[PDB]
């Protein structure tokens, strides 16, 4: 599913030669840094060299050395103008080789995107039909833009890094002969120990995410029927299951957490020795008086160097392969032969033909349903200036005989012939603008009239085609409203009705001038007034020229003289029509009380101190490799070498261990602390969606599996929220101030030019990626150019085949991509400039800094080992910066996102429901007045429902208000329970206002039941008592109520009826029959009144006629209102008093006819 050494052949040869010329510049920036590494070790050694002063009568002797020093400075001026040869070297070739990469990928993304919108629009119509339009264009927009940002950056930086790796080495092979071996020796040990983590933190992760889907999905189930959840009250039952749940999580995200930072920790004690080893070898070598420091040094430093090189470039081979498979797919699409081109100059020239359309075995089948034999086989002949009408019930399937006309299927043994020349011979374009079509519904596009109008043919005037335009239904539809010209008709400005859209289609039809037109449903399912002139301008168009209509409409079969229309495939001659029956018919978050949310001091104190203890590692690791730089440059070698050599090895391991521990601390308070968080928060915010009621459930704006989501995806970014974004600053804030005072101590003057070289290097890093990510941010809005013709084109495809403006389109998109693509060209340069910007500072600033640095050594002050460690100390401070925070769970990704919007739905006060404020009366008589309460949907205020219901319930009411719809009915039964609130009328029960009528004990006494029985998956026995949850529980009622209910028989299958839980739908019970549970449960509710609206959703059949036995039983226990839109119902009903909207009272149908249908 891939391709490779294919994706480049559509380049041309000035791409070739970019591509060739960048990869030099990226082989020459890779052999870079080797020669840096090798000229540093010999530039130490020089140091050590000179730097020594073993002897005091050197030291004394000539005002101390006075000339070795002259030959040091002179070795430094030259080093020093290497060093900034090199630099600029490193800037030309850094510079040229993005610039070339990312400029031949633009070209060659241009040249794709070009080759990919004409093939994709060249291709037959049944490769949309066996395929969708949105995910097309998804993918134009995506898979090239991969393909882009991979054989763009991705191969630009792999072949820099290869060459780096192959050249730190080569230079190991030079002057390390067994350094390499213990360096690479160690090497497989660390790597292969923190992959045996990755695949540890990968199980980890993996059974978390498992653990966490239990739960959540408790959680997507509790909300999707959170009216029933509300409706019955069970939500302090409920919380306790969601929090054991939750909890079977948050342990299992401590070990998570737990093993991450032991893996890290591992990391840095694998790195920290063995790096120690490495000095450990190289010091006793240089004690053998074979090898010295700068030996050691360019080859410690090199062959890591490298290594970190080449393990850089996974990343860049992952978009590589992505880029393999779309550039595979996207080349797929492209050079697919289609049976018709419509392109080529092929085929013969036919001129003053008559169009006698023939039919000779026409056999064809669509390729979305082959299995289906659309048509079987016709003989037929037509003569031009007799128009045919088609009847039947439907043009063949969907206007099969219209869809060959002009080819936009192929037929299977079928030949048609207009004027006894076949299809096939026939030039595929010229055949399509011969012939005129009209479609079924006019699509058309956000544009003015005059390009719709000369989307018809080769524009001769604006006068001339106006004219055309000139029939009849004109100076009213395209004057009037559009101010008589340039008027963009659509979805975007002054949107029109299809009774126009219909006529400018019929007009592009007649100035297409076309030999035969055809006719699809001219005012199919139209307005009946919009009709009767339309028919008009079809049929003087039929006066010029013969055409084939076919509608579900029989008006204008009387007008057409020839009637051949038939159906189920068997041809039926045009002889007489009689025979055919005629049918009658989102601020910031305070980052300070977001923190104070975790009061868990005792387990946060602990790493604010390990964060910094942490943080003072780096800079104490500076101090020991200065150290051990001097033990031989600035040492003792006649007295001893090996006890500080051995002593700092020894440092190097505690230090290491030492910090092993920090991490192991500090990862095993914070994964904690995050994963309480997470735990805390979950649990507010399950309790906090309770108190928010259906109001905001029923907001469209939030949906079920968006809220999931929500509770899913959004614990985790504060988990990063807490302790990565302070943990970060905290570690990086002591070890900058560490390694300044340090440096202040032992240094007075170079820390300044350290200080002045370091703030523009940040800043220039700061400026390149605001850059990039504007530049990143606008392309959205010039690629957007290209989807605003793309998406209609797609979408319309159908008609836009169907006419004969093809290159027009492919011009379009070829200036609005063209923009972009200076655009890009553009950005190109500036990302190649700003890369060899920063990389040249660092160079450059390296090269100055150690010069001036050498300077100040040859004034006597503050020696190599000094310089060495405020230098070292300073850049691997600034380093750590920016690599700390890649290690952080992006906080630069969104998350102060979902921070605050978890913050904000927690805050959220309840409109109505679960507070103490309610007043509840022991027993209810059940005098409920539905009089003069009127209150729409909040949800959506634009349609008003519920005006002047006046309603009397007493004890014994059967009241079956039924009414059309649902919309005007269904909220009246919905009203009972306060879902929503009464503001513009009063309700009155037991002589109480019902605001504040205690609602949980309100919603104790109703006996709802809602129209779609869905239930949860709690165990059967466990189900029904669900009923009266978060009352009194007790067994051997529920046993009592099952038999009530009259469903034993069935369900005494398996008459455990603890265990026999519905598994996941496992054990389904049948269709109507969850709703004969759902009626248990309200029974053993042991309401006082009760609301039913199941009507008959399924095929209940005799098992409906169970449920009003259930319902009727229910009734004659206690007063209970039915509601449902069933006549059946409301006949079973013996007390009727049917009201609907409140026009009647009492029995309607009696009274009179309304009622009854
Ligand atoms: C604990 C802290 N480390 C990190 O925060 C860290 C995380 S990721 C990483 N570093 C990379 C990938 S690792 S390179 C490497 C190099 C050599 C060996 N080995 O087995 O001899 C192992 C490894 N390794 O850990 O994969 N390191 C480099 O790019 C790299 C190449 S030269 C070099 N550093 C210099 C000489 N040393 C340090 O800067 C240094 C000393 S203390 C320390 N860093
Ligand atoms: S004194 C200026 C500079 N400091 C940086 O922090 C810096 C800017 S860009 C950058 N570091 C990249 C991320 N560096 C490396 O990938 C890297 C790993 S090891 C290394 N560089 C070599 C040993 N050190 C420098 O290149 C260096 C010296 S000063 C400096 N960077």
């Amino acid at each position: 599913a891939v391709s490779v050494l294919t994706m480049f052949r559509y380049a041309g040869w000035l791409d070739r030669l970019y591509m060739l010329v960048g990869t030099l510049a990226a082989i020459i920036h890779g052999v870079a840094l080797p020669l840096m590494m090798l000229i540093f070790g010999d530039m130490t050694d020089s140091f050590a060299s000179v730097g020594q002063v073993s002897k005091q009568s050197t030291q004394m002797s000539e005002a101390d050395k006075r000339a070795m020093f002259a030959k040091l400075e002179e070795e430094m001026t030259t080093y020093a103008y290497y060093y900034t040869g090199i630099g600029a070297g490193v800037l030309i070739v850094a510079y040229i080789q993005v610039s070339f990469w990312a400029l031949a990928a633009g070209r060659q993304i241009h040249k794709i995107r070009q080759k990919f919108f004409h093939a994709i629009m060249n291709q037959e119509i049944g490769w949309f039909d066996v395929h969708d339009v949105g995910e097309l264009n998804t993918r134009l927009t995506d898979d090239v833009s991969k393909i882009n940002e991979g054989i763009g950056d991705k191969i630009g930086m792999f072949f820099q890094a290869m060459a780096t790796f192959f050249g730190g080495f080569i230079i190991g092979f030079t002057r390390g002969w067994k350094l390499t071996l213990v360096i690479l020796a160690i090497s497989p040990v660390l790597g292969l120990s923190a992959g045996i983590w990755a695949k540890i933190l990968s199980s980890f992760t993996d059974k978390e995410l498992h653990a966490y889907a239990k739960a959540g999905a408790v959680a997507e189930e509790v909300l999707a029927a959170i009216r029933t959840v509300i409706a019955f009250g069970g939500q302090k039952k409920e919380l306790e299951r969601y929090n054991n749940n939750l909890e079977e999580a948050k342990r299992l995200g401590i070990k998570k957490a737990i093993t991450a930072n032991i893996s890290m920790g591992a990391a840095f004690l694998l790195i920290y020795a063995s790096y120690a080893l490495a000095f450990w070898y190289g010091t006793s070598l240089v004690i053998s008086k074979e090898y010295s420091i700068g030996q050691v040094l360019t080859v410690f430093f090199s062959v890591l160097i490298g290594a970190f090189s080449v393990g850089q470039a996974s990343p860049n081979i992952e978009a590589f392969a992505n880029a393999r498979g779309a550039a595979y797919e996207v080349f797929k699409i492209i050079d697919n032969k289609p049976s018709i081109d419509s392109f080529s100059k092929s085929g013969h020239k036919p001129d003053n033909i008559q169009g006698n359309l023939e039919f000779k075995n026409i056999h064809f089948s669509y390729p979305s349903r082959k299995e289906v034999q659309i048509l079987k086989g016709l003989n037929l002949k037509v003569k031009s200036g007799q128009t045919v009408a088609l009847v039947g019930n439907s043009g063949g399937g969907k206007s099969t005989t219209v869809q060959l006309m002009q080819r936009l299927y192929d037929p299977l043994d079928g030949m048609v012939s207009i004027d006894g020349q076949d299809i096939r011979t026939i030039n595929v374009r010229y055949l399509r603008e011969i012939i005129g079509v009209v479609s079924q519904e006019p699509v058309l596009f956000a544009t003015t009239i005059a390009e719709n109008i000369r989307y018809g043919r080769e524009d001769v005037t604006m006068d001339e085609i106006e004219k055309a335009v000139k029939e009849a239904n004109a100076y009213d539809f395209i004057m009037k409203l559009p101010h008589q010209f340039d008027t963009l008709v659509g979805e975007r400005g002054a949107q029109l009705s299809g009774g126009q859209k219909q006529r400018i289609a019929i007009a592009r039809a007649l100035v297409r001038n076309p030999k035969i037109l055809l006719l699809d449903e001219a005012t199919s399912a139209l307005d009946t007034e919009s009709e009767a002139v339309v028919q008009a301008a079809l049929d003087k168009a039929r006066e010029g020229r013969t055409t084939i209509v076919i509608a579900h409409r029989l008006s204008t079969v009387r007008n057409a003289d020839v009637i051949a229309g038939f159906d189920g495939g068997v041809i039926v001659e045009q002889g007489n029509h009689d025979e055919l029956m005629r049918e009658k018919g989102p601020p910031a978050s305070f980052w300070r009380i977001l923190k104070l949310n975790s009061t868990e001091w005792p387990y946060f104190v602990v790493g604010i101190f390990a964060a910094i203890i942490n943080g003072g590692l780096q800079p104490a690791f500076s101090v020991i490799f200065s150290k051990v730089v001097g033990v031989f440059t600035n040492g003792g070698p006649p007295e001893t070498q090996r006890q500080n050599s051995n002593l700092f090895s020894l440092l190097f391991l505690i230090l290491g261990i030492i910090s092993f521990i920090t991490f192991f601390l500090q990862g095993f308070t914070f994964g904690k602390a995050g994963e309480i968080l997470t735990k805390r928060l979950r649990y507010m915010v399950f309790k906090s969606m309770l108190r928010q009621d259906v109001s905001w459930f029923d907001d469209p704006k939030n949906t079920t599996g968006a809220l999931t989501t929500r509770l899913a995806n959004d614990a985790a970014q504060v988990k990063g929220a807490t302790g990565s974004r302070l943990a970060v600053i905290f570690q990086n804030i002591a070890n900058l101030g560490t390694g300044i005072i340090i440096s202040l101590i032992y240094g007075w003057q170079l820390t300044l030019l350290l200080l002045a070289i370091v703030p523009i290097i940040a800043i220039a890093g700061v400026v390149e990626m605001k850059m990039l990510s504007g530049q990143a941010l606008k392309d959205k809005k010039e690629l957007e150019g290209s989807g605003k013709i793309a998406t209609e084109a797609i979408e319309n495809f159908r008609t836009v085949v169907s006419l004969t403006r093809e290159q027009k389109f492919e011009t379009m998109y070829a200036q609005s991509l063209q923009i972009p693509y200076r655009n890009a060209m553009k950005k190109a340069h500036v990302f190649g400039i700003t890369f060899s910007f920063t990389q040249a500072m660092m160079y450059f600033s390296y090269a100055a800094a150690f010069r001036f640095g050498a300077y100040l050594v040859t004034q006597q002050l503050m020696t190599f080992e000094n310089v060495l460690l405020v230098f070292s100390a300073i850049c691997f401070g600034a380093m750590a910066v920016g690599q700390v925070s890649s290690f952080a769970p992006d906080y630069a990704k969104a998350t102060v996102s979902a921070s605050h919007i978890i913050r904000i739905i927690e805050k959220t006060p309840e409109i109505d429901s679960y507070s103490t404020q309610g007043l509840k009366p022991n027993m209810l008589e059940g005098n409920v007045q539905f009089s003069g309460v009127v209150f729409n949907y909040p949800t959506r205020p634009s349609i008003p429902v519920l005006q002047g219901l006046s309603l009397e319930v007493k004890k014994g009411q059967t009241l079956a208000l039924v009414g059309s719809s649902g919309g005007g009915k269904s909220t009246v039964v919905q009203l009972l329970e306060r879902f929503y609130d009464p503001m513009a009328g009063s309700v009155f029960l037991d002589g109480k206002e019902i605001k504040q009528l205690n609602v949980q004990w309100l919603r104790a006494q109703l006996g709802i039941v809602s129209q779609e029985p869905i239930l949860f998956d709690r165990s059967i026995a466990e189900n029904i008592a669900y009923g009266d949850n978060s009352r009194v529980v007790s067994y051997e009622e529920i046993v009592r109520a099952a038999k009530e209910a009259n469903i034993h028989q069935f369900i005494d299958s398996l008459p455990d009826k603890y265990n026999t839980r519905v598994g996941d739908k496992g054990t389904q019970l049948s269709g109507g029959q969850k709703q004969r549970i759902a009626i248990a449960r309200a029974l053993v509710r042991q309401p006082h009144i009760l609301l039913l609206d199941e009507a008959t959703s399924a095929l209940d059949t005799e098992s409906e006629k169970v449920v009003q036995e259930a319902l009727d039983k229910a009734r004659e226990g206690r007063t209970v209102i039915v509601i449902a839109h069933r006549l059946s119902t409301i006949q079973n009903a013996d007390l009727i008093v049917v009201i609907q909207n409140g026009k009647v009272k009492e029995h309607g149908t009696h009274q009179q006819l309304l009622a009854q249908k």
